[PDB]
């Protein structure tokens, strides 16, 4: 019912019963404080509307899916999409004030991983982890995703810039099903889901939900569900990735939809030109797979095709490099000329 919460678990691990385990970083305070985990959702007159954007330092989120302070956005993946290393980008490229990661995962390695990184990480001393492997029971799996909210309901309250993150919803709606059996998934998921977001009298909880996904992108009755609740989706394709592209975000079936609130008209403008210009290359790499494209019959094709290596380039991002919103601005103006 209760977990610790506070300053003092900056740089801790914590198990599913709210103890600490381990250690990536040591901290200058000790404030330990207790609240409940299962706290209510804000008020809808408690709540600020979403206008500020929260910066990535990622190219093609910062300037095709801004994101903002106070939003839930969710990340879709199949194994092996890099899902793990956009973690890292938006843990370690960001300008957040503190950081909650909840992990609903499986193994003890994919645990160590994240501690392992976080051991190397600039955003040591503001990081706090919270974990459970597939050796725990369902009730501590959901007990997990509900203490690492929890988390971070605090330090919204103490008027931090959280960032949530919540990896996976897949196996927590999993646990919760057999948490269901032995008395959406009741629903009790949209609880957990509308408790993010900037308040009024604090700070904000800017929630990252992992999503897995099966085979081709499919998206099972799990993914439709949670993709309806949330102000927008990241989705990394698995075709992107093993072309080479990385991250491998799809930006043309990803969307966060308070963009249009978070950035300006001339970000709006070119935003858009970018779209088109990327609908207009995914149109000419069909015709070019159709054997129906030869250079110098048309000249728009062949200005779309000179565009390829630049927009390419573009997209691309090495995971240990961040870009400020003007350096985003600035390549995304050099792209679409």
């Amino acid at each position: 019912l209760h977990t610790q919460v506070g300053r003092g678990l900056l740089g801790a691990v914590v198990n599913p019963l709210g103890e600490v385990t381990d250690k990536f970083a040591v901290t200058d305070n000790s404030e330990i404080l207790y609240r409940p985990v299962d706290n209510a959702p804000p008020l809808y007159s408690e709540r600020a509307a979403i206008e500020k954007p929260f910066l990535t330092g990622i190219k093609v989120i910062d300037s095709l899916l801004t994101c903002g302070e106070g939003q839930r956005m969710g990340i879709f993946a199949s194994a092996g999409c890099g899902k793990t290393f956009l973690m890292n980008m938006l843990i370690e490229h960001s300008g957040a004030d503190i950081y909650v990661i909840g992990l609903i995962g499986e193994r003890g390695r994919e645990v160590t991983e994240t501690v392992d990184y976080l051991k190397n990480s600039e955003k040591k001393s503001r990081c706090v982890l919270v974990y459970a492997t597939s050796d725990y029971s369902s009730v501590d799996r959901c007990n997990a995703a509900y203490i690492a909210t929890a988390i971070a309901e605090f330090f919204r309250t103490e008027g931090h810039k959280v960032a949530l993150f919540i990896d996976s919803l897949t196996r927590y709606a999993r646990a919760l099903r057999d948490v269901a059996l032995a008395a959406s998934v009741f629903d009790s998921l949209p609880r957990l889901l509308e408790r993010p977001g900037k308040l009024k009298a604090g700070g904000s909880i800017t929630a990252f939900y992992t999503v897995l996904l099966e085979d081709d992108d499919f998206a099972d009755p799990l993914a439709e569900e949670v993709r309806s609740i949330l102000d927008g989706h990241i989705y990394l394709s698995r075709n992107l990735a093993q072309k080479g592209q990385f991250p491998a975000i799809d930006s043309l079936k990803s969307i966060s939809r308070v963009f249009t609130q978070v950035v300006d008209e001339k970000h709006r403008i070119m935003a858009a030109a970018f779209r088109e210009l990327l609908s207009e290359i995914e149109e000419l790499r069909t015709i070019i797979d159709f054997g129906e494209y030869k250079p110098g019959e048309n000249a728009s094709q062949d200005k779309i095709y000179n565009k390829i290596s630049v927009v390419e380039s573009f997209l691309k991002q090495d995971y240990r490099l961040g870009f400020t919103y003007e350096q985003t601005m600035e390549l995304i103006g050099e792209t679409i000329r």
